[PDB]
């Protein structure tokens, strides 16, 4: 209940929420049905529109007007934004040449440059170039400030998850806003776009920027604007807040526009009708910048122009229906559209079975436009599993398509031509970033980066300490003129052991065999050197990875590769090798097909054994350093050491073998040599973080050999590919993957075909950032390079997307 008989007199767009025995005059009031009786009259004036005209100049103040053109308006802080242009002969901000902003030029009493976040819904990255002719204000922000060719949103590429990710620096699985629609089974409650449950604070996790600011003494304007408040009034409200006295004035502000998303849904991303919404958004920018210029703030405020996601062509006729796949369609609840989420309709239904639904949905029609996954099997780069509000069964929908439960949901619920929500690496889902102001660089283009990184930067811009988040703080230092954040490398927690030869062959009883008893100070001194690390500089190019948790492990050196061998998991944590452009691929000789060799540096008790694989009817083994890439017949024996072996399902070995035999050499040819670091990952609770030894759910039968959930590889070379990977003088180039270790290839519908037709496609789907591997392994890579630490942080956040040109 609201006693709506209080008044908004002098309270319009008040910053403090009065929620208890009072009517409200803030932005949330409409949404709560709690506005004072006179809120529209006082706070949403529209009389005479938004622009001064010559005849209005020096008018007598009329408090009824939406905005003012009288002489007192500047000191009142409520002129129309074009006031100085129309009445005082000034130019529009857009018409002024750009001039570098080398230092902030702020009015007295400003303690710091304010930050304004200007967020636009559904603003697809290519609009910056494609719509440039009709967006002169945005074009000036972009060309004069710092811009990326595009910014990668989070999955799902929906509004609420992306705007809250911008505000928190967190993945959706961590902030809790995992969709525009959600069911939370612990609360037994539903979150929807319409209605009031979405305002309950229990949905919204982490710490958003306005709370971070407030806790550290920095005031914030509203981030939420009621849909019915016209954009011109939103801008006037920000500009009025900027004229408050110092002790009351906020330092951080957000504007939000529902456009171009709103029209894009109706017309598609490039519908002829889209030109007008782009023009209108540019006009709003122009109003803001004109307004800042009037207040003498246009060379003091940092402005971020930023989207939440793009927009793709999607129409009703491109809908797959679960009713064409499942017999039991009425026993499920689908969250539909550009992603699908499935759970049981009734928790009292015990003939509900995830396994049969997944199977009924797997490769059932030739050009099937969605792929079903148990959430823990989704590409790890999505980070979309560790939340009870994410249903176990997920459908990844192909771009340009929808999924729905049955046909009647599509016509009895074609309207639309655009939609979004797809995999966040899809080119049409990419959105925009421009930063303009004293703290941003001048005329600078930066590479594409992910929106999870911006929270840290916004905290930098405001002198705030960010709450713990998923950005990598310092990875976006190259956007900034000043206020950089100078991170230090984390300290190594575990130091390695460096074992020498300590065991005789007969101490091992691993049930392994090798035809290796085939017989020189020339070559013998040389092989002793290799085991001591004499080739280590060739194979370990960026220093050894640091182990950032407590564990027991050994560095093992070989002619062709170096490894960090875990005495706890009985296998390497990492294996590092370089393959030059000139390297040759060879086969596994016939006599070595089943060869596994004890490693006399590592005890029987810390070794895998071959009998466990013999007895495990489902499990085979692979090697981390590939025997196919051995530098000589004699070096090849090292590849069969029991310390290079890892458990692999036969189905996964198809993928692994093709990577090692064919792809590594292809990459070395293309990139002028590559350095490769491969290893296992254990994430049985799908939290994106390295498992402890007591979280491992599966072992090779009858043993203590843990089964990885994933295998990764990090493939590094010289950005200037005229230099070979092992003699690179400047910046690095990287691509990486985290392949799921699955007992079938059901994910790959063409897997009965030759690996050349499906393996690399699988690996592209599972592309990853080095940082993702860091979280999953507790390792820290690239510790010894000639590059600055911030540049290395940027490299660690790189994702190789395999999408073509934006
Ligand atoms: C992305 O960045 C983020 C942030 O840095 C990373 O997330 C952090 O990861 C930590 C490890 O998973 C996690 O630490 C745990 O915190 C527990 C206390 O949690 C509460 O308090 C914090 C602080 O304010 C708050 O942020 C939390 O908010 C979560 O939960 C609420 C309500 O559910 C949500 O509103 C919110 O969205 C958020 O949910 C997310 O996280 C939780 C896990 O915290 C998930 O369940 C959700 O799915 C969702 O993703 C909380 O309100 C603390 O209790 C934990 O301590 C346990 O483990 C340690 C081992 O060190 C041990 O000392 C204790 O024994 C304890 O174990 C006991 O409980 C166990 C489990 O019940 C039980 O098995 C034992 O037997 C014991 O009794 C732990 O420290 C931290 O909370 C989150 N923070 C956030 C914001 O998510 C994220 O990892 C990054 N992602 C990647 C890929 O790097
Ligand atoms: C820039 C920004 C805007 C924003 O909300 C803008 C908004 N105004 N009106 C409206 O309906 N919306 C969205 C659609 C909910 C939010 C929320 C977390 C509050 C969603 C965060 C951030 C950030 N960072
Ligand atoms: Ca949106
Ligand atoms: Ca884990
Ligand atoms: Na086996
Ligand atoms: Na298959
Ligand atoms: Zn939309």
């Amino acid at each position: 209940w609201t006693a709506t008989s209080g008044s908004c007199k002098g309270r319009c767009f008040e910053l403090q929420e009065v929620g208890p025995p009072d009517c409200r005059c803030d932005n949330l009031c409409k949404s709560y049905s709690s506005c004072c009786h006179d809120f529209d009259e006082l706070c949403l004036k529209t009389a005479r529109g938004w622009e001064c005209t010559k005849d209005r100049c020096g008018e007598v103040r009329n408090e009824e007007n939406a905005c003012h053109c009288s002489e007192d308006c500047l000191s009142r802080g409520d002129c129309c934004t074009n006031y100085q242009v129309v009445c005082k002969g000034e130019s529009h901000w857009v018409d002024d040449d750009c001039e570098e902003i080398k230092v902030p030029e702020c009015p007295a009493g400003f303690v710091r440059p304010p930050l304004i976040i200007f967020s636009v819904d559904g603003f697809r990255a290519s609009y910056m170039k494609k719509g440039s002719k009709v967006m002169p204000n945005i074009e000036k922000l972009r060309s004069c400030g710092t811009h990326a060719p595009y910014m990668r949103p989070v999955y799902p590429t929906k509004t609420f998850p992306n705007l809250y990710t911008l505000a928190t620096g967190l993945y959706p699985e961590s902030h809790g806003i995992v969709g525009n629609s959600m069911y939370d089974p612990v609360f037994d409650a539903s979150f929807h776009l319409r209605g009031r449950e979405k305002f309950n604070h229990r949905w919204w996790g982490g710490q958003p920027l306005w709370i971070t600011a407030t806790k550290q003494g920095v005031r914030a304007g509203t981030f939420f604007w009621s849909v019915s408040i016209p954009h011109e009034r939103r801008i006037l409200t920000i500009l009025q807040w900027l004229s408050l006295p110092d002790n009351e004035r906020p330092s951080v502000y957000a504007f939000y526009s529902e456009q171009p998303d709103f029209s894009g849904h109706k017309y598609g991303p490039f519908g002829p009708e889209m030109t007008n919404p782009l023009r209108e958004i540019d006009k709003t920018v122009g109003q803001l910048m004109d307004g800042l210029k009037q207040l003498r703030l246009h060379r003091c405020v940092n402005v971020i122009f930023v989207g939440d996601h793009g927009m793709e062509d999607v129409t009703c006729d491109r809908t797959e229906f679960l009713s064409n796949y499942l017999t039991n369609v009425d026993d499920i609840t689908l969250v539909p559209g550009t992603l699908g989420r499935i759970r049981a309709k009734s928790i009292n239904n015990s003939k509900y079975d995830p396994k049969t639904i997944i199977a009924a949905l797997t490769c059932k029609k030739p050009d099937q436009h969605f792929k079903p996954y148990m959430k823990q099997h989704l590409p790890k780069r999505l980070h979309y599993a560790n939340n009870r509000r994410i249903e176990d069964i997920h459908l990844l929908v192909d771009r340009r398509w929808h999924v729905a439960r049955k046909p009647l949901d599509v016509y009895k619920k074609c309207f639309f031509q655009g939609d979004h929500g797809f995999d966040n690496k899809v080119n049409s889902m990419q959105t925009v970033f421009v930063g303009y102001g004293p703290t941003f660089k001048y005329r600078t283009k930066v590479p594409p980066f992910e929106n999870i990184e911006l929270y840290n930067v916004m905290c930098d811009l405001l002198g705030l300490k960010p709450a713990p988040n998923n950005g990598t703080h310092g990875s976006l230092n190259h956007l900034l003129r000043t206020n950089t954040f100078r991170p230090t490398m984390p300290d190594e927690v575990s130091r390695p052991n460096y074992p020498g030869i300590m065991y005789l062959q007969s101490e091992f009883d691993l049930g392994c065999t090798c035809d290796d008893k085939v017989e020189n100070k020339l070559e013998e001194l040389n092989k002793r050197l290799h085991t001591k690390g004499s080739t280590k500089e060739r194979h370990l190019l960026y220093g050894r990875p640091a182990v950032l948790y407590r564990t027991s492990y050994d560095i093992l050196y070989h002619t062709d590769f170096e490894s960090g061998y875990s005495e706890i998991f009985l296998m390497p944590l990492w294996t590092s090798y370089t393959i030059s452009k000139q390297a040759e691929v060879s086969s596994i000789p016939e006599h070595l097909t089943n060869c596994v060799r004890p490693d006399v540096r590592v005890s029987p008790g810390f070794s895998q054994n071959c009998l466990a694989y013999k007895n495990d009817k489902q499990m085979s083994y692979g090697f981390l350093f590939p025997p196919y890439l051995s530098s000589s017949p004699e070096a090849k024996y090292d590849a069969f050491l029991v310390t290079n072996m890892v458990p692999m399902y036969p189905a996964f070995k198809r993928v692994w073998a093709y990577f090692q035999r064919v792809l590594v050499k292809k990459y070395a040819s293309e990139r002028n040599g590559v350095n490769v670091i491969s290893g296992p990952i254990f994430d049985y609770n799908y939290d994106g973080l390295r498992d402890t030894e007591d979280e491992i759910k599966q072992y090779v039968e009858g043993s203590s050999i843990p089964v990885p959930t994933h295998y990764y590889s990090i493939i590094t070379s010289c950005l200037d590919f005229t230099q070979p990977a092992d003699k690179c003088d400047g910046p690095l180039s990287v691509s990486s993957f985290i392949l799921p270790h699955r007992p079938d290839n059901d994910e790959s519908c063409n897997s009965s075909e030759d690996e050349s037709k499906w393996v690399e496609e699988l690996m592209k789907m599972h592309t990853a950032r080095v940082r993702d591997i860091e979280h999953l392994t507790g390792l820290d890579f690239y510790r010894k390079t000639s590059r600055s630490y911030s540049e290395i942080l940027t490299l660690k956040t790189y994702l190789h997307t395999y999408e073509s040109e934006i």
